[PDB]
């Protein structure tokens, strides 16, 4: 099973205590999800039903301009 490109956000719905905004809607994610996914490899929370629309851009950042 060589084939194995995952190289997107390891999102990984956390337990904090609420729920945070999200970047991808910019919204509260309300109880609709366990308090918000957190991307266990970039930081990023998003919705549960907002990565679908994410084109999986984690360990993608970029290189500065120097
Ligand atoms: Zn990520
Ligand atoms: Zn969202």
């Amino acid at each position: 099973q060589t084939d194995d490109p995952r190289n997107k956000h390891k999102f990984r719905l956390h337990s904090y205590s609420s729920p945070t905004f999200c970047d991808h809607c910019g919204s509260l994610l309300y109880g609709l999800v366990h308090q918000g996914m957190k991307c266990s490899c970039c930081e990023m929370n998003v919705h549960r039903r907002c990565v679908r629309s994410v084109p999986s851009l984690c360990g993608v950042d970029h290189t500065e301009r120097r």
